[PDB]
């Protein structure tokens, strides 16, 4: 039973380590996505100041 227990913690740990890498990869990708959005929103803003000044 002890031996079976050790092998079960080992398989679980492996699953955890694999999942952990999956989660980090998703986290950068989402992080990147959010940045893209922020950067895009800032560029909309640059257009907006330019138009208003032209108008003024």
């Amino acid at each position: 039973e002890a031996e079976k227990l050790l092998e079960e913690q080992r398989e679980l740990m492996k699953q955890s380590r694999q999942e952990a890498q999956a989660l980090i990869e998703n986290a950068r990708k989402l992080a990147e996505e959010q940045k893209e959005q922020i950067v895009a929103s800032a560029r909309a803003e640059a257009e907006r100041v330019k138009e208003t000044a032209k108008k003024e």
